[PDB]
């Protein structure tokens, strides 16, 4: 439903007409959107996520409850720098529809919009490594303190905490980050390894895609994706074929020793597993061990318009130490840690936060 600054949400006795008013748009995305709201309770600003009126959705919206809840007993101050769920509601509309509410602290724009705001121009090394090591102590409490997994880390989950934000709209190395967005978070302390889709497509880990099981270090591979974003402004992989996707992948790190993309094993034709069904769909995309491109791009057409642009998007992918200046060879060797085709290469959250990167500044 198409909401406008000054109506309200979650009528209560005292406030018929709801308890938060809308002050300002802050975000959207698959889930609905994100409204900035004062709350006629307690008089202060809070960030509302108002779900879509669908199933999906608000079972992911619950799921956010709950992990939330959790991880506001365990760490109430956020020293791990989690997004703080104050509250959580349901919203009827004048039609009938029931959208979850979740009410967060008002934080403020996204690593995504901040990267946007200056033109996508590379974001300095300094910066980038403060971001990146709230954002590491936040994936080792997930990971290591509470079995969670995010497998949603992208730039638009990372906001800036609006105390280091400056009207001037420009962040420094003293910048504070929260991570958000636990609807698609999934706890591993019973069932460690799953095969369903998960993450955004330019931040999927290869094993999503092949199917050999994912677990936590498909978040690592993202955390890694959004460092090199960081360093240059721009999407590492930016492609929606599971096939160029994957070719991408390989040329991104061909000249690095022992990362090549390799199918799943071909399970019996008497297994009905989801994971068994995403191997057949990853192997449809292999011949004979290779990756089938870019004659897999169009298998039918001969002569193809669309085959040769995939060519080009590819020749256009840097190797990973092309990237990187020689005095950032740190960093370099930092994200080599990260994106590894083989998620049991993957360092550990823990581990990458002694890198030198980190711990030699
Ligand atoms: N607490 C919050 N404060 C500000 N923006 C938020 C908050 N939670 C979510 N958003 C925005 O909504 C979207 C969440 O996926 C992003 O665009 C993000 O910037």
């Amino acid at each position: 439903v198409q909401y406008s600054v000054g109506e309200g949400l979650g009528p209560t006795a005292d406030f018929p007409n709801g308890r938060y008013q809308i002050l300002a748009p802050l975000g959207s995305g698959t889930f609905g959107k994100v409204v900035s709201c004062w709350d006629r309770v307690t008089e202060q600003l809070v960030a509302v996520k108002v779900i879509r009126a669908v199933r999906k959705y608000a079972e992911a919206a619950r799921m956010e409850i709950d992990i939330l809840l959790e991880l506001g007993r365990k760490d109430p101050t956020s020293r791990f720098h989690c997004v703080r769920m104050l509250s959580y509601f349901t919203h009827v509309s004048q039609q009938g529809n029931a959208h979850v509410c979740l009410v967060f602290e008002h934080l403020g724009p996204s690593l995504f919009d901040v990267l946007m705001r200056n033109h996508f121009r590379p974001l300095p090394v300094p910066i980038l490594r403060a971001v990146a090591r709230q954002l590491l102590e936040a994936i080792t409490f997930l990971h290591e303190h509470n079995q969670i997994v995010h497998t949603d880390i992208k730039p638009e989950n990372v906001l800036i905490v609006p105390s280091s934000y400056y009207p001037n709209r420009q962040i420094t190395e003293h910048v504070q980050v929260r991570l958000i967005d636990f609807g698609s978070a999934s706890r591993l302390d019973k069932v460690s390894v799953r095969h369903a889709i998960v993450s955004t497509r330019h931040y999927r880990a290869p094993e999503i895609i092949l199917g050999t099981g994912w677990s936590f270090a498909c978040d690592i591979w993202s955390f890694g994706a959004l460092l090199v974003e960081c360093y240059t402004g721009q999407t590492l992989f930016q492609s929606h074929d599971d096939l160029e996707h994957l070719q991408l992948m390989q040329k991104l790190l061909q000249h690095e020793n022992g990362e090549v993309i390799v199918p799943p094993p071909r399970p019996s034709p008497s297994s009905t597993s989801m994971g068994s069904q995403r191997r057949r769909e990853a192997l449809k995309l292999f011949r004979d061990g290779r990756l089938n491109w870019p004659e897999g791009i169009d298998e039918q057409s001969a002569n193809s318009l669309a085959r040769q642009k995939s060519i080009r998007r590819v020749a256009r992918m840097p190797e990973l130490h092309s990237i990187f200046r020689p005095e950032h060879a740190c960093l370099l060797h930092l994200i080599r840690c990260c994106l590894t085709i083989d998620p049991l290469k993957r360092w550990r959250p823990s581990e990458l936060l002694r890198h030198p990167f980190f711990m030699s500044y």
